[PDB]
C-alpha cells in the first residue's frame, strides 16, 4: 500500500542508519534487486543520533530522520529489544543500557534475571522486537514501518554462547533451545529482525 518514493522505477541511492557493515551488506544485497543501492550512513560521514525515543518505532524514525536530514538521501533505520510482559515491556527501549553507565550484554542479562528472579515459571514471557522504518525525506509524514516481533520465555540461567544481548536467557519454546543456542542461520531464520526484513520485501512490492 506505501506509496511512490520507495523503489527506482537507474538505482536510487538510501542511508542505512548504521555504520554495521554486516547490516548494510544484509540489507544491500536484499534490496539491490529492487534497484536500491544501501550505503552506511558512516560511509557518508553521519554520526550517530541521540535515541530520545521511548518507544522501538520512535526511535527507529528519529534516526531515519537524521540520516535522511544529514545526506538528503531517502533512509532506513531500525530499533530493536527485549520486552518482558510483566515488566511491563521493559527492558524496552533501555536494552542495550539497562544496567546503566558501562553496560555489557552479560550485565544487562544478569540485571534481568535478578529483576525476574522471583516471577513464576508460567510468567516469563517476553519478545524480542525489530521495527524498521523507510523514510522518503526528513520530513515525511508517513514512513513505512516493518515491525517484526518473536517470542520467547526467559530462562532462569543463561545457556549458549552463540548470537549477543540478552540471546542466552532468550529461550525459544518452538526450538526447545536458547536464542544463544542457534546458529546465525537458524537464528536468522526466525528471529525478530527477520520477520522485519521480511515484511520490508512485502510492502515494497505489494500494496
Amino acid at each position: 500500500s506505501s506509496g511512490r518514493e520507495n523503489l527506482y522505477f537507474h538505482m536510487q541511492k538510501v542511508v542505512l542508519a548504521t555504520g554495521n557493515v554486516g547490516k548494510v551488506r544484509e540489507l544491500a544485497s536484499l534490496l539491490s534487486d529492487f534497484g536500491l543501492d544501501i550505503v552506511a550512513q558512516t560511509d557518508l560521514g553521519v554520526d550517530s543520533a541521540e535515541e530520545t525515543g521511548l518507544t522501538f518505532i520512535e526511535n527507529a524514525i528519529l534516526k531515519a530522520r537524521h540520516a535522511a536530514k544529514v545526506t538528503a538521501l531517502p533512509a532506513i533505520a531500525d530499533d530493536s529489544g527485549l520486552a518482558v510482559d510483566v515488566l511491563g515491556g521493559a527492558p524496552g527501549i533501555y536494552s542495550a543500557r539497562y544496567s546503566g553507565e558501562d553496560a555489557t550484554d552479560q550485565k544487562n542479562l544478569q540485571k534481568l534475571l535478578e529483576t525476574m528472579k522471583d516471577v513464576p515459571d508460567d510468567q516469563r514471557q517476553a519478545r524480542f522486537h525489530c521495527v524498521l522504518v523507510y523514510l522518503r525525506h526528513a520530513e515525511d509524514p508517513t514512513p513505512l514501518v516493518c515491525h517484526g516481533s518473536w517470542p520467547g520465555v526467559i530462562t532462569r540461567e543463561p545457556a549458549g554462547t552463540g548470537g549477543f544481548g540478552y540471546d542466552p536467557i532468550f529461550f525459544v519454546p518452538s526450538e526447545g533451545k536458547t536464542a544463544a543456542e542457534l546458529t546465525r542461520e537458524e537464528k536468522s531464520a526466525i528471529s525478530h529482525r527477520g520477520q522485519a526484513l521480511k515484511l520490508l520485501l512485502d510492502a515494497l512490492r505489494n500494496g
